[PDB]
């Protein structure tokens, strides 16, 4: 009957019937013409959900038809009747479920694979709704940049991330981690055989999930530009890129972010000569990607005009090259349309975004568990390439990455609160509501100086706390609000205790300290109410005992590595301790 949570939100979806049961043995049609990676993902889900494939057609089993446009499959034509992927952009597809048949038609092999992902999300206990779908991404490249400092993701983490990207229609992975010397301090050197297996698994997994594996190269550390030395180094760039191409890498990025030699013309000439002698000469290599030394608006622009570096770079760099920038700041609240307009005009092209959220490398005590927030819903006019920099914490990064998938696939309809809820619903199952309680307090990032981003922590709770102070200072009866807040604080503690008891270890290991912090803070919040209530009752002894606890709970939180709800659960105790009800 009803449609399950879907991610990304499909572009067009119509519920056209009451739904039906998928038979435990089905008819598979198109299995030989259709995209292999889509079929494998299909076979993989079918196996996992206890569904067998009929070796011969129809004891009136359910029929599943799969393939691409212009694929020679009439069964597909018939099941779709009226709806089609023919007029859809790259990566687009059509899905029709109706009266014992499911049709999956992609505009290309990527689209077929993505149709299979929607299919997998539509099925619940072998029931599927009857729908007509036509779907396609808002933005052409969507994904992750592995750009964070701190403990690296492991091999298994990366394999898991790649699968997750595929499942949420993210097609871009910029492999450029700090712990692989072959991407920076050993950039000249091809990978030795002792490393080829590990690299190949990543490349293979990526391909198989329709994820573009971008090899990030940072030659800035020691690259030479002039004379024989500069020629030798340019030749090493080629040989490196070839040797990766030989492994099946078809996407490359060259970073200029950490170079001392701030020479725009030298940077851009290397790019252009690489574009020509490598990217153009191979023919199946995707557009070149670069990060210029000036890569946030503040570094790039002064008084509406490009600074010298940016101006030279914009003027030299080939128009075919993708150029990354991080928005108005390195870590900032927003990218408004005007910022993307300004930078895109300077570079006379659609821009690539490197979004520094949920990354927490600059403020590691806190977990960034909120949605894409602050990004202009019209950014696609000036941007056709979107990536996020996630946390060293791979598992909990999925919450925010999940919302980036929705934002970049269906930008016009993105709603950060709804996407945030959906991400936690789809990821946490029976723990979703408890995980929301916790994550809600840990969305806002702010190092107090240059780095700030994300949705405010617990906005509703924060508004209730404000009303408490307003009522108490106005000598209005606050009895009912106090009871309500006791409810909120008990809920925070209970949720956090259930997460400690029941979160799978893969998630718990990333957040155990922050859970303990929020519990401490919730207990200090409760003691803070006890303080106020004592003052209302003129019970000096009850006031002193509540105050001692509130202060010790605050102090435990302030001294701990873990950071959470600074402006909300934490600040409330400080507000309560500075409040003097005896003088109102
Ligand atoms: C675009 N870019 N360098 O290529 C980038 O964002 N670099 C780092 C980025 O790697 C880091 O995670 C972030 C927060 O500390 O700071 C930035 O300066």
């Amino acid at each position: 009957v009803l449609v399950p949570n879907l991610n990304p939100t499909p572009e067009n979806l119509e519920v056209v019937g009451d739904g039906f049961k998928i038979t435990s043995s089905i008819n598979l049609v198109g299995e030989e013409e259709a995209d292999e990676n889509a079929v494998n993902a299909l076979r993989e889900f079918l196996t996992a959900n206890n569904i067998e494939i009929n070796s011969e057609n129809d004891p009136n089993s359910t029929t599943l038809i799969i393939g691409e446009v212009d694929d020679d499959i009439p069964e597909l034509d018939e099941a779709l009747n009226g709806t089609t992927a023919e007029n859809l952009k790259e990566e687009g597809y059509a899905l029709v479920s109706n009266d014992g048949k499911i049709a999956i038609e992609g505009k290309d092999g990527d689209g077929t694979f993505y149709g299979v992902q929607t299919f997998k999300q539509l099925v619940k206990e072998s029931n599927i709704p009857e729908v007509n779908i036509t779907d396609y991404p808002t933005v052409s490249a969507r994904g992750i940049v592995e750009g964070f400092y701190g403990t690296p993701w492991t091999h298994q983490d990366r394999l898991d991330q790649i699968k997750f990207y595929g499942e949420n229609k993210l097609n871009t992975y910029i492999y450029a981690p700090k712990d692989d010397p072959y991407h920076r301090e050993k950039w000249r050197e091809p990978y030795p055989e002792s490393e080829m297996q590990r690299m190949q698994e990543l490349i293979n997994a990526s391909a198989e999930n329709k994820v573009d594996f971008v090899f990030g190269i940072s030659p800035g550390i020691d690259i030479r530009f002039d004379g024989d030395a500069g020629e030798e180094d340019f030749n090493h760039l080629i040989t490196k890129a070839e040797s990766l191409y030989d492994m099946g890498v078809r996407s490359f990025a060259i970073y200029w972010d950490d170079i001392q030699d701030k020479s725009a013309a030298k940077h851009a000439q290397v790019l252009n000569r690489f574009n020509e002698e490598f990217v153009k000469a191979k023919g199946d290599v995707k557009p070149l990607i670069t990060v210029p030394t000036e890569y946030d608006t503040g570094a790039m622009v002064s008084n509406g005009q490009p600074r010298a570096y940016t101006r030279i770079f914009a003027e030299t760099v080939d128009p075919s090259i993708e150029v990354m920038w991080t928005g108005p700041g390195v870590v900032t609240n927003e990218i408004p349309l005007s910022d993307a307009q300004l930078i895109s005009g300077i570079y006379n092209r659609n821009m690539a975004v490197w979004w520094n959220y949920p990354v927490t490398d600059y403020f590691k005590g806190k977990l960034a568990l909120g949605p894409m927030h602050g990004l202009d819903k019209g950014l696609n006019q000036y941007v056709d390439f979107f990536t996020v920099n996630p946390m060293e914490h791979a598992e909990l990064s999925k919450i925010s990455i999940h919302t980036a998938a929705d934002y970049s696939w269906n930008m016009d309809n993105y709603d950060y609160d709804k996407a945030w809820n959906r991400a936690i619903d789809m990821l946490y199952g029976d723990l979703a509501e408890d995980m929301k309680v916790f994550a809600n307090h840990s969305t806002r990032m702010d190092n107090k100086t240059w780095a700030k981003s994300g949705r405010e922590d617990a906005p509703e709770l924060r508004a209730k706390m404000d009303e408490l102070w307003n009522k108490l200072s106005s000598k209005e009866d606050a009895s009912a609000l106090i009871e309500e807040l006791y409810g909120e604080f008990a809920r925070m503690e209970e949720a956090c205790n259930n997460l400690k008891a029941n979160l799978p270890e893969v998630a718990l290991e990333e957040c155990s300290r922050q859970l303990d912090e929020l519990i401490t803070l919730a207990q200090g919040d409760k003691a803070s109410l006890d303080m106020i209530v004592a003052q209302l009752n003129e019970d000096t002894e009850a006031y002193e005992s509540a105050k001692e606890i509130a202060q010790n709970k605050l102090n435990t939180a302030l001294s701990s590595f873990a950071v959470i709800s600074e402006k909300v659960a934490q600040s409330f105790i400080q507000e309560a301790l500075s409040f003097d009800l005896t003088l109102i």
